[PDB]
């Protein structure tokens, strides 16, 4: 009749948003999800992001954080977060990265 709530599709309530970051600073895309058992991977363009003393991935219950250190104009682009669990209805979200210009006199 009606599918169970637990198997219902997973979506990001917070829905990451666009970030503007100074060249020497760091960018963080924060997301929140319906289930805490979901597995999340961040994507930049066709390339997936992995740790290399470059990307810091921190998990906190339903909350998942990704921090990028040393952002370049080149690095500006689109970042996505995808949450996956056994077939329940996967979700995809996007956000844009922008490089803030350094201030001066």
């Amino acid at each position: 009749g009606i599918d169970p709530f637990t198997a219902e599709p997973i979506q990001f309530t917070k829905r990451i948003q666009n970030i503007v970051v100074s060249e020497h600073q760091s960018a963080t895309f924060e997301c929140e999800v319906s289930f805490d058992d979901a597995i999340v991977t961040w994507y930049k363009g066709p390339t997936e992001l992995t740790e290399s003393q470059k990307y810091n991935f921190r998990n906190d219950g339903r909350c998942h954080y990704m921090t990028i250190h040393n952002v370049t104009p080149d690095d500006e682009g689109v970042y996505s977060v995808i949450a996956r669990l056994e077939p329940r209805g996967e979700a995809r979200s996007t956000a844009e990265l922008k490089g803030e210009l350094r201030s001066g006199c």
